[PDB]
């Protein structure tokens, strides 16, 4: 058993390089990947646990995202690897992370608790409510953030559920909803909706649906199709189906050119199979905007685009009703 920490700049091939494992094995493991695509986001401080047999041989790899989360990669008899996800259920735990305007927002927001990210998506939020540049205090705020335990041990999985300011100019306040977005108390939604569809017309015929039973003809086993295949011509463009901005730009053995873009707190969508990819890391999109270009690269019987909706990092039927 070999127990890894993963630290700055490593992937999960540079990882195998160091550790020894075959190319063939990394191979294996990218292969059975393309369907979960969890391990191109590795993170400093995750751990990976890679256990080995008799012949010294990779025999299975525990991806520990989290004290609460982790995918399992088992070898079979066949040579292949599959997969498994285990989640564990901690407790949650409010929090209020309140303060003054004395400091900007962003500052005492900081100074209080509040991460980066959180003031980001703060931000983000409250943006068409709030000029952050003209309502300026004396004013003070309040944010209500749900945060995961295992135990006594933090996960470092948490939520904004509420936002509220207390301006001189006019009192503030949002909430999340089941639908994953925040509204204001008169149940108007602070997040623009989403399109269907992430191509034209012509091309929304759905070769391939959602499928997280799906059965491997040749083994038998369950490997998810966790995504929506639409027949698109090598070329096609493929438009974002909401707001937010590019957080991954990646070429996947397996995946192919893949993009992925996060909307909000819980939203993100992937493009998978890419011919070509028009917008960079960081970069904002609108609803609409085209963003790529369909393709056929990667592993795939024929061309095609593979479109994903990810609730809180979960894969869910892009077509379903319910969702904003
Ligand atoms: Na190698
Ligand atoms: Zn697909």
């Amino acid at each position: 058993r070999i127990h890894y920490m993963v630290k700055v700049g490593d992937t999960l091939s540079g990882i195998f390089a160091q550790l020894g494992v075959p190319y063939s094995i990394l191979q294996k493991i990218l292969s059975v990947d393309l369907d979960h695509l969890q391990l191109d986001m590795i993170q400093p401080g995750e751990e990976l646990e890679l256990m080995m047999d008799d012949m010294g041989q990779l025999s299975r790899l525990i991806y520990h995202m989290s004290i609460v989360e982790k995918a399992i990669y088992t070898r079979e008899n066949d040579g292949s690897f599959s997969y498994d996800f285990q989640e564990i259920s901690g407790e949650w735990r409010e929090i209020l992370f309140s303060g003054e305007i004395n400091g900007s927002f962003s500052v005492s927001a900081r100074r209080v608790g509040l991460t980066s990210s959180q003031v980001a998506n703060i931000t983000q939020v409250m943006k068409d409510k709030i000029d952050f540049s003209r309502s300026l205090r004396a004013d003070r705020f309040d944010i209500l953030v749900k945060q995961q335990y295992l135990g006594e041990h933090n996960t470092g999985n948490s939520e904004i559920k509420a936002i509220s300011f207390k301006l001189a100019k006019g009192d503030v306040s949002a909430f999340l909803a089941e639908d994953g977005r925040f509204y204001d108390r008169a149940g108007n939604s602070l997040e623009r909706a989403f399109n269907r569809y992430p191509v034209d017309k012509a091309y929304r015929q759905i070769t391939s649906g959602f499928n997280p039973k799906r059965k491997h003809p040749v083994t038998g086993r369950v490997v998810p199709h966790n995504g929506t295949d639409f027949a698109t011509p090598i070329g096609a463009p493929v438009y974002s189906t909401g707001d937010g901005k590019v957080i991954v730009v990646r070429k996947h053995p397996y995946a192919g050119n893949y993009l992925v873009i996060e909307h909000n707190s819980v939203y993100k969508t992937r493009y998978l199979h890419l011919d070509k990819i028009l917008v960079k890391k960081g970069q904002l999109v609108k609803r609409g905007q085209k963003i790529a270009l369909a393709g056929a690269t990667g592993r795939l019987t024929g061309p095609h685009l593979h479109f994903e909706v990810l609730v809180r990092n979960r894969p869910v039927d892009a077509m379903k009703a319910d969702l904003p």
